[PDB]
């Protein structure tokens, strides 16, 4: 009765040194090859995909972007169960980084838990901070020595010279893609290279760290799920964004105090080299309660639509059930509500949160007057000046105003001009 068992969930907590991508992730691989199990295997991102693609060179496996192993992201996971006909079940599944709060990890890791309790799959979760209790400075065969300074919170002129007479690599960690974009001119202005990470630019720019070697990594939490920076300090102001539905309106106000496990991941990019003592440079406490966070309604609202009413009821993975923020399939749509939906999220680049609210209300999939229908206050600042305006196909000016207002539409990675393509109806 060993771990390939249906039923059986096996969290591999190992720190990096203990092999998991090299010699752990092909032995598991192996073993499922050779018992003829349908095995999946979700990486967070891209760049984690060409990793495993090399550890597990010469297998018989097929990677998404004859075979009974299935590699591909845990988003296309959670897309490919909103189709109608992309709900074939693997009797083993196994899902790498799985402590990453984005909505469609939470959707996934829920899913395949919901699976492992029906006994129709067995479950690996492999992270270093699996969800549940977390300490932020974990021991390991790394050497950290960690230590508490006030850090810039934007751009600073005199003072903080530690920053800039460091000789080595750098990993600094940033609450938005705003902040990162005033550590960056300050520390250009003062002649240092830098590389900003962050949801917009990971996937594209993680391969130039490894290539320029940067003075400075400037990066969001999308660095926590398994980049490597090959850097000897990290700076970690312990903050990021605090996106929640307030009034009905998704904000992007301020900031929170991160989670210990994200903290733990942040201190996680150094420690690496064995013989050497890297730098954990830190400010402020960390809070684990995130429940206010409208990431854990995002994420019920996908595992709500990629299960069905027949099915017994889905759950968060054991511990971040406490989260789910309605009774469980609050959020199901239609069949034809979930294509709008679907389509909204894949084509138009909508958040879990837009796309639903639209999806559920709109009186068909072709209006557009629900980008302009909205209350006087929900307009969005125009650059050049004003408010954003756009033409409809009919050729009347309009003025954004949506009925459903989700700052991150318009910042944060997102450029209002994809919004207006959609408004528009040029998408």
């Amino acid at each position: 009765h060993g771990w390939t068992s249906k039923g059986q969930i096996t969290v591999l907590d190992m720190h990096p040194g203990s092999g998991k991508t090299h010699r752990v992730l092909p032995e598991l691989i192996r073993q499922c090859i050779d018992r003829r199990l349908r095995t999946l295997v979700l990486a967070p991102t891209r760049v984690v995909l060409k990793e495993m693609e090399r550890a597990l060179n010469g297998k018989r496996v097929r990677f998404h972007s004859g075979a009974i192993v299935d590699v591909m992201c845990h988003a296309t996971y959670v897309n490919r169960r909103l189709l109608p006909q992309g709900r074939q079940n693997w009797e083993v599944a196994i899902m790498d980084e799985a402590h990453w709060t984005d909505p469609h990890s939470i959707a996934a890791r829920g899913h395949l838990y919901t699976l492992a309790k029906e006994n129709k799959c067995a479950l690996v979760l492999m992270t270093a901070t699996p969800p549940g209790k977390s300490e932020p400075f974990p021991e390991s065969n790394g050497a950290i020595t960690s230590e508490e300074r006030q850090i810039p919170n934007g751009e600073w002129r005199d003072g903080f010279d530690w920053i800039t007479e460091y000789e080595g690599r750098t990993a600094w960690f940033v609450p938005s893609i705003a902040k990162g974009g005033a550590i960056a001119r300050t520390l250009r202005q003062k002649g240092k290279s830098v590389i900003c990470l962050n949801s917009k630019t990971f996937e594209k720019d993680y391969s130039r760290v490894r290539d320029e070697k940067p003075d400075f990594v400037v990066t969001t939490d999308i660095s926590e799920m398994g980049a490597n920076l090959d850097v000897s300090r990290v700076i970690d102001g312990r903050t990021n964004i605090k996106p929640e539905e307030v009034d009905g309106k998704v904000e992007l106000t301020g900031t929170r105090r991160v989670t210990t496990a994200s903290a733990a991941q942040r201190r996680g990019r150094v420690g690496r080299q064995d013989g050497r003592t890297d730098e954990y440079i830190y400010s402020g406490q960390c809070d684990d309660d995130d429940s206010g966070l409208v990431q854990w309604k995002e994420a019920q609202i996908l595992l709500d639509n990629i299960t069905t009413l027949r099915g017994p009821v889905a759950t968060f993975y054991g511990p971040e059930q406490d989260k789910m923020p309605e009774v469980a399939g609050h959020f199901r749509l239609t069949e034809e509500k979930r294509k709008h939906f679907r389509h909204l999220l894949t084509h138009c680049d909508f958040t879990p949160w837009l796309a639903w609210h639209v999806a559920a209300n709109v009186s068909s999939v072709t209006d557009r007057s629900w980008t302009w229908e909205g209350p006087e206050a929900n307009a969005v600042d125009e650059a050049s000046g004003g408010l954003v305006t756009f033409r409809s196909p009919n050729g009347a000016e309009r003025t954004l105003r949506p009925v459903w207002k989700d700052a991150r539409m318009f910042k944060e990675g997102r450029d209002i001009k994809e919004f207006v393509a959609y408004a528009s109806g040029r998408r």
